[PDB]
């Protein structure tokens, strides 16, 4: 029950007594396992008067123990304040404090990251005195600037209001900030980005002018305070874009791939002593393989192997030629070469489990484990060459957390 | 209660009902998830009295009288009868060749880190229940290598050792695969060989194995019947069927001296059929490509030849994001792949074998009601995402009849002398 975990290339044993704090459930069973499901029940999210003081006060009793104040008049008095507050209001404020350790602590504490060894340097950025949608873009304009920094990317988060009674939600109805649009062609192919089909009909069904291109940056869609939600453009000298090019394939280039700088997720719910706050935008920077191998390479996304492979001549009469695999290098070697020419942040899969394990090694020593969701963190490309792929991982759910949340359109009343 | 799994890449949905069947755990709870953990202390086998044997076996019986659609027939109720009173009165039973079959097979079928799966009714299953000494299952284990080789059409094969009494015969192969290369720790820290074989190598030695101390050195059998101390057998050369590597186009790879043998052959595992446990069960199939060419040649601990070839290859090998190991990884897999198809041995590719396992995964749904899948292991370990399971949500339950890990025999081992 005080669980130890190998990792099996180097043989080092890590003991976890963090998982006897986990709060939230898993999914799994004794008889079943349901480690690869993509979104269990539990991972995705009104709360009455009952059920929110305890996860008040166990939010409050991590915090005053993180800042050496356990069971220190202040936190007494911060427990009684607060618990007085819900009593009268049925929710309560978090202390700028409080709020920021929150949201540090959520990243910390998400267990399908492998960015997570930067936790603590997160930029959160108070949105709670937000109104409107216009608000809410020039809160985001100012996320994406900051986050940018002309390629010198920073980890931040902007926290709008937290929900009330459900019918006041703030949501931004973007998956993330960037975006790339996609459009069904008559022809039946897919123009652009095929997994945002539905999001690029419902901006156009909401007023956007689609250039109908590949690499269309799409519009924001807002929502305040559970109101209609409204498009805006975001800036084009605010979205950092990097031509893709190979250091060795002239032809690379013609080929017209871009991607963005910024990977900022839009769309998920953060949780912070029993408060849900819907509209939480986060950034950080990319692992070359997300662009490469996920959405340059995924038969659902862009889908370019088959083309780069022509290009490179290679024999795709037989997959046992690994024409596939040799592309696949070849792109994430492009990707990784043309940000790190246009000077934007990017770290390849290699350094950054080598970076989760070094982390890893860090919560365990410091904090007592380190919640990790193996099917995630191994990279989608040369697993086993990266040492997650041989390290052992407990999967638990700490709060407070990020969770998912049904996507708006499905839940508005219109 | 019905579980849903779907495939994010085609959004095929599938109903699994089969978990319901389940009757081990799995090591997760709740509030942890056990997913990750190589050796969990369920999927292992360290011991069983007439007292819980009974519904083991009746369970089993059930399900193989329901296969052969003889559920309830009197084959089937005299059978159950003649197993009870043969439990009661010796505290065990035999299976019957067409129940040891059955199970074998369906070992096979349950295991959910297999993705060689949809040739699980293609198995060739030897009956060494009449093996009394080392030098038979010698004999035995030399006949399976044969049979399973066939000149590099290879035969997916098992052999089964008389099962398990009192735990103190058991009958053991002590290679955990029937070929394999030796290991040698050298004094200077280095490893000769493959450093996986170092401990087993040891013994062997400790034996009295004469190790010729290659880099490729096909280890001796050590053999142990009816719980005697085990012995030492060679495996006739001219059974042991290698390959060359070579590459298609870099004719300097063959220069770098490697080879690896054809027939993959677990011969450590643990066999529980209808309550009985057979812990000698060699099997053996076919490989699949990044098994040698990412696994044993590129982890750090196994060959670790991915600095050599991207030395040769002339890679920038100063910064990791020039992603010189992703393509080294590369050309030895294809290297392992040529090289096998230009001997005319057996091999798939992970993508032929990735797409084969999601069609027989969702017949499994559509006959069998599920088909339990550690999504872990059954995702190959280059390219993952462009292989098919990568996307393809997977449940993972435990079914018997299985196949189980045990502890190293020399752990365990009381000895004669
Ligand atoms: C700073 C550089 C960062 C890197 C390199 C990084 C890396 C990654 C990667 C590769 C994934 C898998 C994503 C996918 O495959 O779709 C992921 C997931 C995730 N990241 Fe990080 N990340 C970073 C920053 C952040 C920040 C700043 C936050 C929040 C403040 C965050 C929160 C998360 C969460 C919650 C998930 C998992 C979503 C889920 O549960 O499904 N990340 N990260
Ligand atoms: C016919 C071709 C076969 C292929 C291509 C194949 C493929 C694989 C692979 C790649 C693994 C992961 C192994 C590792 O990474 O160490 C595996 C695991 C496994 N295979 Fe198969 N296999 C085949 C035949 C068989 C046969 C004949 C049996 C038994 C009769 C079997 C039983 C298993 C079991 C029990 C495991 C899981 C070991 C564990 O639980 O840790 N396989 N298979
Ligand atoms: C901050 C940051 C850093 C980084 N490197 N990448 C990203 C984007 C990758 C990414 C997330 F991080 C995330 F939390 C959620 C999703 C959506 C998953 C949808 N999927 C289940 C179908 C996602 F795509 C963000
Ligand atoms: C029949 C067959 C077909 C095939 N293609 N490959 C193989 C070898 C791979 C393999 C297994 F299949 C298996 F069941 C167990 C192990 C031991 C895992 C040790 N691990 C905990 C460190 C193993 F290595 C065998
Ligand atoms: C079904 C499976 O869980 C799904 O494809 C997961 C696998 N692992 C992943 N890992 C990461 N980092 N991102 C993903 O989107 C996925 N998808
Ligand atoms: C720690 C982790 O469970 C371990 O490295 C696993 C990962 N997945 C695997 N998958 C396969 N096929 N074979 C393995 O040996 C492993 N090792
Ligand atoms: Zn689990």
């Amino acid at each position: 029950r005080f669980l130890k975990v190998k990792n099996w290339e180097t043989d080092v044993v890590l003991t976890d007594t963090l998982h006897l704090k986990s709060t939230l459930e898993t999914g799994c069973t004794e008889h079943i396992c349901m480690g690869s499901i993509m979104l269990p029940s539990q991972h995705t999210r009104v709360r009455t008067k009952d059920q929110l003081f305890p996860l008040a006060k166990e939010f409050l009793d991590q915090y005053y123990s993180s800042i050496k104040r356990f069971g220190s008049k202040a936190h007494m008095d911060r427990l009684e304040e607060v618990n007085k507050e819900i009593e009268s209001t049925s929710t309560y404020q978090l202390k700028d404090t409080e709020l920021i350790y929150g949201a540090k602590h959520a990243w910390r504490n998400a267990s399908r990251c492998v960015g997570r060894i930067q936790w603590s340097k997160l930029q959160v950025f108070d949105a709670r005195d937000c109104t409107t949608a216009h608000g809410m873009f020039n809160y985001i304009c100012n996320h994406v600037k900051y986050a940018t920094n002309k390629g010198n990317l920073r980890s931040a988060i902007t926290i709008f209001p937290q929900r009330t009674d459900g019918k006041h939600d703030f949501r931004v109805w973007n998956s993330q900030l960037i975006r790339y649009a996609g459009y069904k062609q008559p022809d039946g192919s897919t123009l652009g980005d095929p997994a945002n089909v539905q999001f690029t009909e419902i901006c156009i069904q909401q007023g956007w002018k689609a250039p109908r291109g590949r690499f269309d940056v799409l519009p924001l869609l807002l929502q305040a305070n559970g109101n209609d939600p409204e498009l805006f453009q975001i800036p084009p000298e605010l979205v950092l874009e990097v031509p893709i090019r190979h250091p060795k394939f002239d032809w690379f280039k013609d080929l017209g791939l871009k991607w963005y700088g910024l990977p900022a997720v839009s769309n998920m719910l953060l949780e912070i002593g029993g408060l849900e706050f819907s509209a939480c935008p986060f950034s950080g920077w990319y692992m070359g393989t997300e662009i490469g191998v996920r959405d340059y390479c995924d038969n659902s996304r862009y889908n370019i192997l088959e083309e780069v492979a022509k290009k490179m001549d290679l024999d795709m009469r037989k997959t046992s030629s690994l024409w596939k695999d040799q592309a696949l290098v070849e792109i994430n070697i492009a990707v990784l070469y043309s940000f790190q020419s246009d000077k934007v942040t990017i770290v390849d899969h290699h350094s950054a489990t080598e970076s989760f394990i070094k982390h890893m090694e860090n919560e365990y020593r410091c904090r007592g484990g380190c919640p990790a969701d193996w099917v995630w963190i191994v990279p989608p490309m040369s697993g086993s060459i990266t040492p997650v792929f041989h390290q052992e991982m407990l999967n638990y759910r700490l709060t407070p957390s990020f969770e998912y949340q049904p996507d708006p359109w499905n839940t508005h009343v219109w």
